[PDB]
């Protein structure tokens, strides 16, 4: 297997989003995930829209800018038979009725997978599918301030979830690190990413809430 | 396949018990499933130690009366080789410093399984392994003052659980309901048990955070 | 979700104090609440301390018998490991040197949840909870003469808090009221407490200042 | 986490304004904390109308110039739908009737987040989110005539809060300290401003009563 992984190299990974005071990362993540799975389909990477997630997914079971879960995004893009492009359903960072246009879907999704949680499991599902979503603890200022090198809290929970990302691949220093994918903007972190604390006992609870679409 | 299950007759499910204030139900959760498999695999129903969880399974990820997960739960028991009984690791309510004595030991685990987040899929599940841990939206008030019939709240969140709880059967009404063991006490909802809204869209999220262990 | 409760039939509530002359309403309200909820722990009612309130809580911000804030009263029972009984170290409404004696506690605390400002999520916490922390504007001569039926005065202010008390349920006429518990002994209004106007625009700022104390 | 933080050099603050002789703290402590959400939000920073919440938040429990809370002036814009801009709906220091015009609005909120009563809280909160609105013990001639320096006065009280304000950052001497935005006009203080002491056991009660709105 590699001993590093980036599928920013592959055309597996848009440019970084900012969800703004929106509580919608589980959004990001999904669309991120989809991003990727889609690429590896089509050889095409087209941006998915958030907004068609928080606006429509709640049946599901999401709840707008209040949260939801990765897979009640796929599941959402499942049942609706498509996700509209980013580009005609944009981002607003609010609640709105659902506008689903299907003209515009440029996705799909037959089902999802959730990875076991252990960190070998994950590292074999981001060497052999592609980018995966994952929910950390990112509550701690340590996290919010992170600006660069491998990110390790003494206080990170592992049950404690309460933000969704996208882990884009892994890899060691000259020690070992997931490269992951913020929705805080590209200003946030190493230019909207971070790398977090890899085979040390599932820091964050990088591991735990790890899933990707089959499409 | 069967159109009511109620795994309390075939013993494999303890009487109710208590958590006090102890924000500890992953524990009960936990162990409540593993009284159901290893019961199915010895023949003998042996009420297992929350406590010893509450007290031993920080390293695996849980946090004492800060919660925890199921998982993280069964994790604990396959890497330490046991898991006492009740009557010897007797519940305290509080976090306190790890005693687990192996001479005590009663439980193993080698493993545990993950459950699609479907309703169809946790009811092959209930109807085929046995009593399921699962976390819901216990967060509201009609819940708190349930006492019987089949609960439906048009307020529980699919995406935000708050209380692990073990499926223990499911049936019909002369309108289907899951069987519901809590761990609040004989005294709340129906002998400790609550009837909650089946096939009614994953309501209070009962399908989302579904699994058992592997003995 | 119950139409009346009074929490002094269930036993979580002592008979009522007097605070006299000195200015502790903080403490009375304080031990109050701490009062029910050990009640709810250990099935056990046990008259706390307001003097050890009013004599050591002083490094978490109180003010002796010139005021305190119950959430300070908490903090420092927390700190503190204990409370001692109402017996061991009675009441002198003065201020005077910290005594604390650790043989003699009766009581902990782990922490305590403020209330959201609001009287539906006062009366969710009283229904569920148990007795509530709670301050008013007592500053009127109406609430001094209070001898029977619902309290209400239009000149009551929502915002300029001044008298801690004790919420220990709720009701309605055959009109609704909060049940409140006094420290003005139990000759003043009926038999110690007030019913105040309840839904009636959170009057004299009931819900404004709510919180219970986790034990 | 940044040492020394100071909102205002990022736009998030307006200009010291001036409550007069109209008791209305409450007013320009919630307009400076909407500000600064807002600017967040919409990179743009907009003066918004303490008239507006003297005149109108009566219904949430505010009493013109006769105080308030903050959290009830972040209720008024969240029912209301809409605070009008300073320029719009000037400031006149008397109570007047409610003249709000939607046209005019130029800010909203969605709910409010109350802070734990601990300065380490208040410190996270001030790094992270953004100005904060605090109440403290103002009532002292020591504060009337503060000029520069860390503001501490041995007889300032934790517990009996008179006046709101701003906190919009932290620092150090060459000894820590709060940057609090007053509303007594420019001259008062350090151009408005005042350097409070922190970590000294919650001096002046400055952590016991803070809150922020989202937006």
């Amino acid at each position: 297997a590699p001993r590093s992984v980036d599928w920013r190299e592959k055309g597996y990974v848009t440019p970084v989003k900012n969800q703004g005071q929106c509580g919608a990362s589980y959004a990001f993540s999904a669309t991120g995930a989809l991003e990727g799975q889609m690429f590896r389909k089509t050889g095409r990477l087209i941006s998915l829209s958030e907004q068609n997630l928080v606006d429509c997914s709640g049946p599901q079971g999401n709840e707008g800018c209040n949260g939801g879960l990765m897979d009640y995004a796929f599941q959402y893009v499942q049942d609706n038979g498509g996700l509209d492009s980013e580009e005609s359903y944009p981002y607003e960072a609010t609640e709105e009725s659902c506008k689903y246009n299907p003209k515009y879907s440029v996705a799909n999704d037959v089902g999802f997978v959730d990875i076991p949680k252990q960190e070998k499991a994950l590292m074999k599902a981001v060497a052999t599918v592609g980018p995966i979503s994952v929910a950390i603890d990112a509550g701690h200022e340590s996290f919010l301030f992170y600006k660069e090198g491998i990110y390790f809290s003494s206080d990170c929970s592992s049950s404690s979830l309460n933000h969704a990302m996208l882990v884009v691949g892994y890899g060691f220093i000259s020690q070992k690190y997931w490269l992951v994918k913020n929705s805080w903007g590209e200003e946030w972190g190493m230019g909207g990413y971070v790398k977090m604390a890899k085979d040390r006992r599932n820091h964050c609870g990088i591991a735990s809430a790890a899933s990707y679409p089959t499409v």
